């Protein structure tokens, strides 16, 4: 029998989705502001390349009310699609972690922190059931830890702690 | 000549601080929840055992206005203070962490974390120049990571990111 409760293991994901979206604005952050000038940072504000994106093909909820009508094991299916989709895409980025100045960017294996959350998920489903380039991704991976964070924040404020908010 | 800005070095300083405040008040929530009686947590909150906190001695700002009147070097001198008094202390918090099932907690070596906020801490001024037992340690780690983390976020706001907030 399994012995984590249900409300620790929502924590645990949300804490760990929490920590790579800081990561991951973060480093967004610091590296348009080192090398991408003001002309470009508008210019792709107002056209995204979310072809660069390895999950523009996983539906997601566009607003928080959409968010809302989505069960816990939907918002979890979600998430865990969103995550496997950076499995393979993510290791392109190593090189931007590695120069970042960000405490803890360089010496994080993000590959590791992603499959750690992928089985976050799992195994809460079964108790229910150069430079634009690297600029690109990195807008894509801060939007969806964005949304990680989210559904999880969600799912982990619907379930054992029945009152959690952000 | 120093090739980290200002600015990256607040960032990371309050980062830090902020990571060991969530550390210290998850595993101190999990511990209380897990272990302490109903009875002794209001007993305790009504009359704290701060002879338990190593820093008890150091004078700090006491309301947000207080901490808005010190310098910036004086705030970062108090958080080196505080931090200097839990080297030695936090040993006893191993077998806390080292049980805890919240993310990070059992694989920490919390004695690290602080060394690196105290040699964080001095690089900055330099550019500006049983159960019962530990619990009480645990209100007090928290207590203390609490103001840190305050301290550290006002320095953060005032210096090279001129409006920062929290």
């Amino acid at each position: 029998f399994p012995t984590i409760p249900l409300s620790r293991l929502a924590d645990n994901a949300w804490l760990r989705a929490d920590r790579l979206n800081q990561l991951a604005f973060d480093t967004y952050q610091e590296f348009e502001e080192a090398y991408i000038p003001k002309e470009q940072i508008h210019s792709f504000w107002w056209n995204p390349q979310t072809s660069l994106c390895p999950s523009e093909s996983i539906p997601t909820p566009s607003n928080k009310e959409e968010t809302q009508q989505k069960s816990n094991l939907e918002l979890l299916r979600i998430s865990l699609l969103l995550i496997q989709s950076w499995l393979e895409p993510v290791q392109f980025l190593r090189s931007v972690f590695a120069n970042s100045l960000v405490y803890g960017a360089s010496d994080s294996n993000v590959y590791d922190l992603l499959k750690d959350l992928e089985e976050g998920i799992q195994t809460l489903m079964g108790r229910l059931e150069a430079l634009l380039k690297n600029y690109g991704l990195l807008y894509c991976f801060n939007k969806d830890m964005s949304k990680v964070s989210t559904y999880l924040r969600t799912v982990q404020c619907r379930s054992v702690e029945g009152s959690c908010g952000f």
